[PDB]
Formats: C-alpha cells, structure tokens, sequence
C-alpha cells in the first residue's frame, strides 16, 4: 500500500530535519515543502482507501504516480544526505564550498525539480478530493485482540486415517518398509503424520524417532548432518566428511538404537526417495519409515500401495468451522445456517474452511457479514480441482486485513520456501523496514509480537516451535499461502523481487535491476556477486541460506559499491574476513547482520553510522573487543553477540553539557563481566535483557566489582543469564542476597557456575521469576531440600548435574506447570509431593535413572485418579526418556 | 487491612538497604532478618484473607499482635535512621565514636529485641498453617474494568416532582418566596433540584442563576464571598468589607441582573436560613429561591407548605437497577426474577438500589451471585425508615472490594464533609501514602485514575465536575457513605483519627496522642497548636480548611518538633512566613505542600530531604527562585508552583561518572522562560507536562527561538502551557514550524501571546492535539480563515479576543465535539458550515454578539432537522449563557 512508503518517507524527513540541521541546511525550504505535501498525500490516500478504488478507474488512475513522484523524492533526498555527509568528511572550511557544493546542489537541483513536481500533482489531487470524501464504508471502531493460547490441538474426524496408518505399520518382521500418503495440498497429510509421530503407541513401539522435513528444495547432505546431530553433540567434525561415509555413519548410529521410525515430509520426486533411503539400514528388524506426499507417481514407485487421504465430511466441516471461529464457546443459533452453508461451500477442505474461519473472525459475528461471506464463497469455489480456487478464497480473506498486516504478510513471504522463520529476527526486520509505526504506549517489540499473534489467529501463518515460556519461537507459511503472497508482492506492489536462477538464464542487466527496491537471493550468491552488479535504488538485501559461504578476498567491495543506498543488510549466512572503507561509507544502514571467523575488533569507524538500530555478529574467538562509541549511536536498540563482548569505557562530553544516556536500548546479548560496572548500567535505564559471558567469578567476588550488586540499578530488567567460560573450579561461588536483584526478573539462566544447592533459597525468595534454567552443571551437589519461596515459578529446568537426593513438600511449588529433568543420571527419585499440585501438567525426564521413571509413572497414576475424582483438573501428560520406562 | 502496612514497610526497608548502605550498616543483619520475616507475614495474611476473617474470632485474634510488632519495628527503624543521619551531619570521622552511636546502637538494641520478637512470632505463626491449607474461597481470575462514560444521565421516574415544582414556582409574580423540598436522605432532593436548575424553562425565565451548596458545616461569609464572586470579576474590593456589606453588595449585583433563581442545598437548621436570607434583595420581582432539606421543621419555618418528595415505585426501582448494572444493554432473562425481587426488597430507595447495582457489578452476572445477594438483602433491610438499614447495605457492597480499594475508599473520608476533593491532589496523596503499589506497566498516576474510575462505577463516589476533555476534576462522598467510612476507619482499622473541636471536645493528652497514626484537624488548628502537642508516632497530618490561616511567628517550630516522624504534610490552608531549622531534619518527608506570601527562595537545605516525591508551593510573589538541588533528589516526581520558577543551573559530578538524569520526574508547573534549555530538558526524559510563565518573547523570538526548539526533545510531552506576564505588546510573535513540536502533544494553552491569526495554520498541522485553549487575547486579529489541519481536535476554546470575521468549511474540523466561545465581544458571524460536522454536539457562547446567537439557533435547527432525517447522530445540545442573546 502506498500509505506505508508515504509514512516512512515523512517520518525519515522529519527525523532528519529535527535531528541534523547541518546536512539538510542548503535545502531547508524544500524539505519543509515536501513535508507538508507528503502529509497531504497521506491524508488523500487514506480517504481513497475508505472507498473501493478497484470499483472506479479514475481512483485507480489517481493512485498511480502518487508512488513514483514519492519514490523520486526519496531518492534525491538520500543522495543529497550521503553527499553532504561526505562533504563533512571533506572538512571544507571554506565559506563558499563552490567545488562539489555544486554537486550536492546538483542533487539539490533535482530536489528542487522534485519539489516543483510535488507542488504540481498536489494541485490536481486537490481536484477530486471533495468528490472522494462524499463516499465511505466500514465506519467502525478498533477492538482489542488476544494472545493465541493453544486451542483445538485435537484433529476433527481424522482418527480413521491415524488408526489405519498405525495399523499398517509393523506387518512383516525384518523388513524396511515405507508408508506413502497422498492427497491434494491443504488436506492435512502433515497434520495426520504429526498425530501419528505423537501417538503414545508409536513412542512405545520404536525407541528412536526422528522428524525430518524434505521439500523440493531439500538438500541431501545438510539433512544427513542434522540427523547425525540427533544422536551426538557436534557436527563440525562431519562438515569435513563425504555424504556416502556420512550415510554410513547415520546407518551405524540408527542401527545401534534398536528399532527406528523416521518421518520424511512432502517428498516431490522419486529420485529424492531413492537418494535419501541409503542412510536407513535394512538390518532385518521391524523398522517403519513414514513419507507423505502430493504426487501419485512417487508414492506408487516407493511402494505399490499408497494410502490416499480423505476429505472432511459435511458434519466434520461444520464442527471445524465452529471450533475455529468460536474457539471454546459455542455458536449462537442465528448464524448456524450461514455457517453450515459455508461449510458445505468448502467441500470439506480443511485449508479452505480454516482460512474462511479466519475471514469470519476478521469480519465479525453479525448476520450481514455471514450472508455476504456465504455469497462470496458460493461465487469463488465453482470449481474443485483448480488450486486457484484456494487462491481466490485466501484473497477474499486477505482483503479485510489492515494495510499494516498486509505489508507484514507479504514481507513474511520473502523467506525461502521451507525456511523456518526465527521470530525475533522477523520482528526486528519488520521494525527496521518501517512497517510498524509508533501508536500508543507499547514498546515496538510488543506491538510486533501482537501483530504476529494476530496473523497466527486468522490461520494465515502456522506456528512450528514454541518456547519454555509458552511464547512463539519459529513460524512459517503454508505452500499455497507462500505462492499467493509471492506472486502478489512481485507482480502488483513491487514490494521486492527475487533473483533465483533457473537453468540457461542470466542475472538481469543494469537496466532491469534499476527498477528494484529489494532483493532476495537464496541460491548461488557468489555467482551473482562475481558479475559486479550495480543498482543505485536497492534499499534492502536479504540472503537466507542454509550453509555458510566464504567471501573471496577480491570480492568484498562489491556490496558497498554496488548498492550505496542500503538500509537492511542480512547476510548472516555469508562469512566475512574483513570490511572495506565503502562499508563505513554506508550512512543509511539501519539493520546490519553478518558472520565472521577471524574478527576480534569492531573498528571505530563503524560508530560513524549514525542510524544503526540493530547489530548481530558471529565470531569464533571467545572475546570480541568493541571500539566503536556505542554511546555515540543515539538510536541503537540491540547489540547481539555470541562471544563475550568488551564494551568501550564510557566518558561524558567535556565541553558539552549533554549527557550520553540512551533511552532506547533494550539488549546487550553477551557482555564481558569486566564491563558490568556502575557507569555501563547508568547509561541503559530501560534495559530489559542482559547477558554476561566470561568468568562469572569476577562478578561474584566482592573485590573487583560488586557486579551482581551493580545489577540492582536496572529497574525494568526482566531476563538475565550468567554464562561461565572458565572450565576450572578455582573456588566456590556464592550468590548475593535476594534484595540485590531487580523486582521484575522473570527468567534466569546459569551454566557452569557450579553453585551449591543450599543457595536455592535465595532464588526461592525472588517473587516474579517464572522460569529457571540451569544447564551444564550449574548447581553442584548431592543433597537439595526445598525450603519454599518459588511462588510463581512456572517451569523448572535441570540439566547435567550430579544431584542425588531431592526432598520437598507440595507447598514448595504452588504454580508449577512444567518440569524438565535432562541428563540427570545420578538422581534417585523425585519427591511424590509434586503429585499434589493441581497445575502440574507436563513433565519430562531425559537420560535419567529408571527409579525416577517408576516414581514418575506413580505420579501420573496419582494425577489420573485425581482427575477421575471429579476435580476440574487440566489434563495430564507425562514424558520419560527410556523407551522401556 | 494489615497487608497494606506490611507491604509498605517491606518496600521501604528494601529501598533503605539498597540505596543507603551506610545508614543501616550497623544493623543490616537485623534488617535482612526482618525483611524475610515481613515477606513471610505478607504471605500468611494473604492466606488468612482467603478464608473468611470477619466471621471468625480466632482469625481476628491471630491477626492482632502482628500489627503491633510491625509498628514497633517501624518506629525503631525510623528513630535509628534519623539519629544516624544526624550522625552523618556530625561528620564524626572517628572509627569508634561511642557517644550518640552507643545510644543509636542501643536503638539498634531495640531493633534487635524487636527482631527477636518478630522471630518469636515467626515461630508461632507457622503453627496454625495446617488449617489455612484446607480453606480457600473466591478462587478466580482478574478481568479488566472500563472507563466511566456517562450512564443513566436521565433520572428514572423523577420527572413528576420536577413538574409539580416547576408548575408551583412563578405563581405569585413580584415576590421573593422560598420553595422547600423534603425527603429522607438518599432519596434525591439534590438530583431533582439539579434537574430543575438545568431545565430549559428555568434558564429561559430568570436570567441570573446561582448554585450554592449548603450544609450544617456551612460558613456564611464564605457563602457570600462565593455568591458575589459568581457575578463579579474582581473580589479584591469586597474582600476587606464587612459581612453585612457583603450582603449589601450581593443585593445590588443580584438586582442588576433582573430576575434570579438561587439554589441552596441541604439546609439543616432554621437559624441557618434566618441568618442567610438578608443578602437576597426582595426587590418586588418575580424572583425565586429553591431549598431542599432532610428535616421537616426548618422546611415549615421557611414556608408553611413544603412539597414532600416521593419514593420510586417498584417499576422505577427495577428500571433503575437494570440501567445501573447493564448501562445500555438489556438484562439476560434468567436474572430478571432475581433483579426484580431485589428491587422490590429495596422499597424504592434510589440510594439502596444504586448501591446494590454496584455490588452486583462487583460480584458478577451469574445466577448464584444474584441468589446470594438477594438472600442477603432480604436479611439486611428488615426495618424501613431507620438509617442503619442503609449502612448495612453499604457494608455488603464494601465487603467485596479488593483490599487495595478498601484503603482508598476509607481514605476518601479523611476530607471534611462538604469538601469537593481535587482529583489530582487525591491521587498524589494516595501515591505518597503507599496505597498504590507498582503493578504492571501503567504509570502510578494512570493506575490511580483507574482506581478512582472504578470507585465511581460502583456508585460509592459521586462525581461533581468534569474537565473540558471529559475527565474527572473533583468528587465527593454522599453523606451516609461518609459517615459509614468515618466510623469504620476511626474505630476498627485505626487508619486515622479526627480531632473536631466541638463545644465540649478538648485536645487529648500526650498519652492518647501516643496511639494515633494520622490526624485530621479541619477546625481551629492554631488553637490545637497553641498547646504544643507531642506525639512521636504521627506519620501523616492533614488540614483541609476553606479559609487561609496565618501562622504566628512563635509557633513555626511546633509542627516539626512535635511530630519528628512525618511522612505526608498537607497544610496548603496555612500561610507560612518562613521555615525554622527543624523542617530540614524531617528526613522522612514524602509529600509536602504549603502556602506563603513572602517566600522567594527555596533554601538549599531543602535539598537535604532525600525522599521528597511531591512539592506544592502557593506563593503570591511573581517570581520564585529555587536553590535546592532538584537534580540531587532522586525520587522527585512532581514540582508545582505559581511564580515563574527559576531552576538551578545543572552541573555534572566532576570526580564521579554519575549522571544526574531523573527517570521519574513528570511535571514542572511554571518554569521561567530563561531556564528552558537543552541542559535542563536533557535531564527530564519522561516529562509529560511542562509550563512556562514569564516573558514568552524570549521563547518565541525566532532569533532566540532555540527555546521551543529545545522543547522539541521531550518525546513523551503531552501538555504544554505558554503564559505571559508582561502587559506590553512590545513586538509581534511567530510560532516556529510544526516539525519542532513533539508528536504526541494533546493539549495546548496560550495566554497573552497576542499572535496573528494566520499562524493557526501551524497548529493545524499538529496531528494528535485534542484541546486548544487560548485565553486573554492569545491570538490577536480581525480576520481568520480556516485552512484545514485540525484532524483530531475535540474542543476549541476562544476567550477575550477582538476577532470579527471567521471563515471555514465543514472539512476544516472533521471531529469537533465541543466549541467554547467566551468574551468574544467583537465577533459578528459563526460560519454555518459548522452545522455540517456530525461530531459537533455541545456548543456554548458567552458574552458574544447577538448575531452569533441567531446563527447558533439556526445551527441547532439544522442539526435537529438532520437527526430528524433518520441519521444516527449523537443528540445535539446548544447553550447560550445569557438567554436574551
Ligand atoms: O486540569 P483542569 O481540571 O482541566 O484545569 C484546567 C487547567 O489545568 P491543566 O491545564 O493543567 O490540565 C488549569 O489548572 P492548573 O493546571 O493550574 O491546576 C487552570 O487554568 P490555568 O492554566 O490558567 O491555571 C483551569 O482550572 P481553573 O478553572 O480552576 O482555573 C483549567 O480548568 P478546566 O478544567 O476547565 O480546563
Ligand atoms: O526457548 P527460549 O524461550 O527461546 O529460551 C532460550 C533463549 O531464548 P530467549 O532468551 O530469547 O528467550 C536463547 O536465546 P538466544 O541465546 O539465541 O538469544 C537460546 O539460546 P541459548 O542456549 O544460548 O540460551 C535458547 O536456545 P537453546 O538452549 O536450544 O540453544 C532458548 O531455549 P531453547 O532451548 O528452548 O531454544
Ligand atoms: N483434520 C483437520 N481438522 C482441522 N484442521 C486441519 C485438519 N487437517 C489439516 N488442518 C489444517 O490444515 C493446515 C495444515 O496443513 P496441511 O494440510 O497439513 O498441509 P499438507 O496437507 O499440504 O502437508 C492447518 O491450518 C490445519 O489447521
Ligand atoms: N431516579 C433517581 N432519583 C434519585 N437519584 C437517583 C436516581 N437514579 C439514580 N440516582 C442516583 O442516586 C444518587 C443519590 O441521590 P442524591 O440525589 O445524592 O440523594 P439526596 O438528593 O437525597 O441527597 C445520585 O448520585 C443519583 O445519581
């Protein structure tokens, strides 16, 4: 939508005028003029949006060229800004910088012609404003939306295929067999196969169970490395071994672990199965493979008997729609006939019905909306076999979205097919692109999380992984939605364009690449950069690859010089050895991610990019030294890192009264303990997440820095992590008293502190802490005895400890819901008093002593009797690692 | 509740341990013990609150003797803190200074005996936990509450008595006659009388109309000063007059305004009417006065025929109940029988029904709750005429309130009966008393406002005046609610104690005062301070008088020396010549208000008080100079003033890296223009309100306009005020461009800037501004022509300008709701296009030309025609203050 670009340009111009007067100084009148005209433009596009522009040709004619004239302005202003900052570097103290001030004033001549153009067009727009304001529709207020807790996890009317499949498997002893499943896209082969892979009988039967996704763009060796990973810890060794030997190693590991069930998803080409099957050892055991698909030929080839999936009958259809649109509550009677007619209109496709329930949630729950939706569906599914019917249905759902979500959905279609989207990165990309604008009081990140939850609710985006906290950790887009969104973006809106290279084709020429605004290259990238492209109007550049590619020493300069107007640059999948000066000459850079293996210092010139919001760095060295004045970069909001970062020593200005305290700074992913000082925390009042890697001892000792005591100043801090990199128990470490920590702290992580279990009382004293995660021998001992305090703790996580005896009472953990016990191969039993807590719902116990498993089964039987006893308890689910136990 | 005191002590001790380590260095061990013990008792009392406490004597014994212990600990800790801070001022560098640290360390010995007693209680209270694990009631989640828009403005079934009285009045023209009304308290005499005083016929008949609330606590001379103020512009002439001459002057002015209707409310004693009546000139006019009362005797005395009021019948009863509990929606059928049974039991009392509707909102909308409240209301209204039948019903409603709202509702009875509570001050007092504890993300002020709205919703608190923008401005409690709350506080909770000098009340001795925790003296207070009281354990002190009382030069030491442990101190009704040296040793002072007439400097000693949150200074000087280090005091949240305040020049610590940036500061009432600087605005990031009184020229001068340009830096600023004191139009003033102002600014006020009307284009560009108030010739000119831009402006307020011509179109102000036009004595036209704006609903026009009134009547006719045309328009109310216009 043109509104997005208009708003972003207005905001950036305002920020540049307020903040940096000197750069814009030669053209201030033109800046203010463009500001007024863009405000008026935005109002006009809103008024046009109120109407159905597609209904009138004149309205559609009017919108065109609103966007091009706006685009011409953005270009001229940005070129001017970069030119004048280069002038500042020139340091021409001449009063009249006649040489090359006439170049920045050539850009200003373009600016002036552009201001003249914008003054025009605005006069024509004033014509037809009154006529447009005569008409309006959908005059209503805005309501709230609510978080997407799990709902309808049960699968309507699909027990039949589940039981048939679970029956078929385990037929012939000592045979490696494959179970094909087919059925048109959106039917639910993955959903049913998930229900199988999570049915109790399957987990009872086979010990090893691997979930594997194999699309068309799948890679064989990438898959083998990960499957070997399922068994062992490190794959960096097998980065240097052949696929065949890798196939052999997977075979040995998989054969060792008794039986095995392996799931490969959405296969496309029979040769794909032919190649992948090698790793599986046919060692004369009843091991079952479960592949699903869409094409019939491959299913038939891999086994002469494919099990075809089934459509949902009319009743299943209506019940499913009722569930999705009305969630737990039951439908009010008046809409029943409408909903049943729509369900019948669907023909029993779970995908069409699901998206339609999303559209109904979007419209409302009033009879007029239901009748209109019924009429529209009765029109857009006249055929069955044509997939574009699903596209028409999704378009109908899509039309009702707010334009802000319209931008986010398309931009979520940017990622490659089959790629699992990291939610935090997706939110930060949305922020840096300008799709989320200040409205209200929520922090930008919270608004982004709410937007993602909204998109999940109407069933456009399917969630894949969730956190311990219950939040979302990784999402993606179903194939049909990906195709519809990609076509809509690359064709209509020109949001972005992709450059995947088919056989016997060439990367476009400079004239074509001239008309792009964003690039995505998810295929051979070094090949596009060996050509030395040049497109002055590329603002973003995305490359979400699978492997890590090295960048040749003679090829580093190409990105900075080819695209001198970047804003977003995510090349996390490309490893750099260094950087060139043109890099530090990129002055519009907002988002910047990159990897590296020999980087140790963040050069100081990097602090001259005065618009950076986000920074993400990967480095193999333990210590990363930062020399750029991050206290100078006003708008910095995040600084991620995987090594231990050594922040610079802060100094306030001497001749300037102004103090350097960043109000908008929310993260310091991993800083060294040496910098956990009073001043570092004086400068970050609003900090919400902090991490410290290094030798946690320096913190805990009270000589060098009362560092844990320094932590008291961060009032809003809500997440902390203590990572120790020393591998030597030089002394014993002691946590300070529980009045030093912040009050809202909600999630803590320890790793190799090696603390004594008596200190757990201090943590019990904390009030709001909701998740405790101690990994890799965080607390050392053999005797912990609960002493109360964990009033609100919701998830407990213990991994790689030598604890033996634990003792508690049902009043120690009143709100427990989740309990994680990993790699505790020296614990004996879990206290049974944990079976008394009502909310205790999920437990898991990995690589643990079998006596603990027997006690856990006792606890499960206890809670089963409780729920049987008429209490309104939440259902009980257990998990014990041993297949036998 | 004991919970609130427990929590406040815990929080204060935590803050003391964190920030001031040295003060509590000698006792930190007892301090930490006590801190853990107080957390344990907080949890204990929560569990006790789960099980019913009112009904059980064992519980009401157990809870006692914990409060005594916490109070003893509080007193010991506070005495320790004061003596140790005096030790800091002593500056004894001796390693071992026994004198006055032996007595301080034996104050720590008292602390140690108290910690021992707390340990004993800890051991004892653990006994008796077994029963608490058994019992728990009202286990449920918390939902949201919504802001109080007007509900049931219309009065159910009262129209008939309004008819009788409106018909009754005006019968014998040319006579001064009083109209009494009688009907038991809580029946609605003032509701009906307000309905009359706002009936169109009344305003049409009489020109002048006055509202004057009266009560037993009335004061005549104040009444007249108020009665004459309503007519006059300057009260200076009448201030030094005699009460009889006050009567004379009110007589003359009341005669000037032709006829008149005067309303006097809740007259108690005939002597009152006899003493008041002289001021009314019985000038042989058809003038009317309206009295209402709860007593028959005085009503008979005033006139031999009082019109006794009626009770609501059953239908009106149930109608009122459904209205109050369901607002604009209709009751679900199942609850109809219950609601009607309750309404019938209520006998027809509007107050009983209103309170029961409030209780029903509080509980829920489910049949079990309705049956419960029904079976309880049948139980508590056995008698009829008697008042206590009402008190019991309030008890039923009040029982369900959260323990947080119970404290605030009780604390609202501190104010003397018949006092209109200033809402902002009330919220600030609640904050300083610790009643509102940080919960969530809302600012403390927002949480307080929400709490007040909640209290209003249940119909416990009656609103009196609202602001321009629709918010609350002052409130009060109905008499019976005040009596119930007063007894409940003074007797059961010992929340506070009043000392009302009756004809036979005489000031308690030192022993009795040894037991109070808070005082309220709303009577002669100089008389109480002539006695030189002494009570170490008084924490608050409140005196909300109506007059201003000057403090004798010999009694300024009495407040500090008598009460050396003060926390809150509101004596805004007592003028101070100066402050004695003990004021600067009230180190616990959080809230401090006072007045003055000769103060010009806040001496630097004031900055030594490290806990001050709020400061209110009401000085008659034109300029107030501040020398206390505002940047040193860390918890400062507000600073209110009358004179152009001249803040000190900021300085950073030379030898310390610390930066003096207050995150909590949120107000500066009237700063001097000279101090507005980037140095100051750098220190106050979250500032939300700013005011600048002085010579606005320095600001608005484009050459020195760097001032408002500095104002550009406050991101969250939401309210700004420009007040000019100079009476000389020395030059013409121009607003800087609209990209300098913050983006969220919602309300602007100008006063004597004398700006050209062409500049209103700048203010049009601002997007979110919702209320514009220009007073006392803000914008000067004779020709303003609207140029669009006021996208979201809701109220327009023009006062005392020589504008003559105004031109606009219905697209100029799309969202206007209320238009205020006062003292515009030279306007000739009100563009008719304002009648095409649907949002426009209330209009006003005061001291304006007749042609404007004609145009306004045409506008009302137009909107009436529109609403007649089937459009869903919000009903239109027009008002011209002088009816003959
Ligand atoms: O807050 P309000 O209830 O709306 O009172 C406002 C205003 O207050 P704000 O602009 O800060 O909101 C002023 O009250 P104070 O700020 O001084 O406390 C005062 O006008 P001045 O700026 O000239 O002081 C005037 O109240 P009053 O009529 O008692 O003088 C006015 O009243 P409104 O409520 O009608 O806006
Ligand atoms: O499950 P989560 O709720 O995501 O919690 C953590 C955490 O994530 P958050 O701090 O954002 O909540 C870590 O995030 P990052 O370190 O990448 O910033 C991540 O990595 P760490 O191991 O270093 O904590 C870790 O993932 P994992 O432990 O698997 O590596 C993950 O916990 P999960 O195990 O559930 O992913
Ligand atoms: N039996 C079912 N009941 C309700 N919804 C279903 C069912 N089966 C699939 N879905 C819906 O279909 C989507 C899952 O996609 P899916 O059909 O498994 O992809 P494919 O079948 O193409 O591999 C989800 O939105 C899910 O809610
Ligand atoms: N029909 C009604 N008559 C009188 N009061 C009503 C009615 N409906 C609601 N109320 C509410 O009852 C409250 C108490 O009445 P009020 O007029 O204060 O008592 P009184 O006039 O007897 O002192 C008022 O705030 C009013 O809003």
């Amino acid at each position: 939508m043109a509104n997005v670009a208009v708003e972003f340009l207005v905001e950036n111009l305002m920020q540049l005028l307020r903040d940096n007067v000197e750069l814009i100084s030669g053209v201030k009148e033109a800046a203010e003029s463009l500001l007024q005209d863009l405000n008026d433009f935005n109002a006009f596009l809103k008024q046009a949006a109120k109407c159905h522009i597609n209904e009138n040709e004149v309205l559609r004619e009017l919108v065109k060229k609103i966007r091009t004239v706006v685009n011409s302005a953005e270009d001229a202003i940005d070129k001017f800004v970069i030119e004048a900052k280069l002038h500042k570097d020139k340091g021409v103290t001449r009063v009249l910088d006649l040489p090359h001030y006439k170049r920045v004033k050539e850009v200003a001549g373009e600016i002036k012609a552009i201001r003249n153009k914008v003054r025009e067009i605005r006069q024509t727009d004033a014509i037809g404003l009154q006529a447009l304001q005569d008409d309006d529709l959908s005059a209503r207020g805005s309501e709230e939306r609510k978080p997407p807790v799990v709902e309808e996890d049960d699968v309507v009317g699909f027990d039949e295929e589940a039981d048939i499949v679970i029956n078929r498997l385990l037929g012939e002893s000592n045979h490696l067999e494959v179970v094909p499943v087919v059925g048109m896209p959106g039917l639910g082969k993955t959903t049913l196969a998930n229900k199988i892979y999570k049915h109790p009988k399957i987990g009872y039967e086979f010990f090893t169970r691997i979930w594997v996704y194999v699309s068309q763009s799948y890679r064989r060796r990438e898959l083998f490395l990960n499957i070997i990973s399922k068994f062992t810890r490190n794959t960096k060794q097998y980065h240097g071994m052949c696929e065949e030997d890798l196939a052999d190693e997977i075979q040995e590991f998989l054969g060792k672990g008794g039986k095995y069930l392996v799931v490969l998803d959405d296969v496309w080409s029979d040769e794909a199965w032919e190649r992948i099957k090698i790793a599986f050892p046919n060692n004369n055991k009843p091991n079952r493979v479960l592949l699903t698909t869409r094409d019939s030929k491959v299913a038939k080839q891999c086994n002469p008997i494919p099990h075809d999936l089934k459509f949902l009958t009319e009743d299943e259809s209506w019940i499913l729609l009722e569930k999705k649109v009305f969630h737990k509550d039951k439908c009010p009677p008046e809409l029943v006939l409408s909903g049943k007619s729509i369900a019948k209109k669907c023909k029993g496709l779970p995908l069409a019905i699901v998206v339609i329930a999303g559209a109904l949630i979007g419209k409302g729950k009033t009879p007029r909306e239901w009748k209109q939706v019924d009429d529209s569906v009765s029109e857009h599914l006249i055929n069955r076999d044509h997939p574009e019917n699903c596209n028409k249905l999704v378009q109908m759902s899509y039309d009702r979205l707010p334009y802000d979500l319209k931008a986010c959905f398309l931009y979520c279609s940017a990622f490659p097919g089959g790629f699992q989207i990291p939610a935090w990165k997706l939110i930060r990309l949305w922020i840096a692109e300008g799709f989320i604008q200040y409205k209200g009081h929520l922090s930008l990140e919270c608004k982004g999380e709410d937007n993602l939850n909204d998109l999940i609710n109407r069933n456009l985006v399917m969630v894949m992984e969730r956190t311990s906290d219950g939040q979302i950790k990784t999402c993606r887009l179903h194939d049909m939605l990906h195709e519809f969104c990609r076509q809509e973006a690359m064709k209509e809106e020109n949001l972005f364009q992709e450059i995947k290279l088919g056989s016997e084709q060439y990367f476009p020429g400079k004239r074509e690449l001239s008309t792009y605004r964003r690039l995505c290259i998810h295929s051979s990238v070094l090949d596009f950069f060996s050509t030395k492209p040049s497109a002055e109007h590329v603002r973003s550049f995305l490359s979400f690859s699978s492997k890590k590619i090295e960048m040749p020493s003679a090829d580093i300069p190409t990105i900075p010089k080819g695209f001198p107007l970047l804003r977003v640059l995510d090349v996390e999948s490309i490893n750099f050895s260094r950087f060139s000066r043109e890099f530090y000459q990129l002055y519009h850079l907002r988002y910047v991610a990159f990897s590296s293996d020999s980087i140790k210092i963040l050069p100081k010139l990097m602090g001259e990019l005065w618009n950076i919001q986000t920074i993400i760095i990967n480095t193999q060295q333990r210590t990363l030294d930062i020399q750029a004045n991050i206290w100078n970069m006003e708008r910095l909001r995040h600084l991620h890192t995987n090594s231990s970062a050594k922040l610079p020593v802060p100094v306030a200005p001497k001749n300037s009264k102004v103090t350097l305290v960043n109000q908008s700074l929310q993260t310091l992913s991993t800083i060294a303990p040496e910098s956990c000082t009073e001043e570092v925390f004086a400068r970050t009042p609003n900090l919400k997440k902090l991490g410290i890697r290094g030798k946690i001892s320096v913190l805990l000792d009270n000589k060098s820095a009362a560092s844990l005591k320094n932590v008291k100043r961060l009032e809003y801090l809500e997440n902390l992590k203590l990572i120790n990199d020393s591998s030597i128990q030089t002394s014993k470490l002691r946590l300070p008293p529980a009045y030093i920590f912040p009050t809202k702290l909600r999630k803590l992580t320890l790793l190799d502190t090696w603390l004594e279990w008596k200190d757990m009382s201090i943590l019990g004293q904390l009030e709001h802490l909701e998740v405790l995660k101690m990994k890799e021998n965080g607390f050392s001992g053999e005797s912990w005895e609960s002493t109360g305090g964990f009033c609100s703790l919701l998830v407990l996580w213990i991994e790689r400890t030598n604890l033996v005896s634990w003792k508690a009472s049902a009043d120690d953990f009143p709100r427990l819901k989740h309990l994680v016990l990993i790699c505790c191969d020296n614990l004996k039993e879990v206290p049974i008093a944990l079976a008394d807590i009502r909310s205790f719902q999920v437990m898991m116990l990995q690589n643990s002593t079998k006596t603990a498993a027997i006690s856990a089964r006792q606890i499960q039987a206890k809670k089963d009797n409780q729920t049987q006893q008429g209490t309104k308890n939440i259902a009980f689910k257990l998990s014990i690692f041993p297949p036998d136990l």
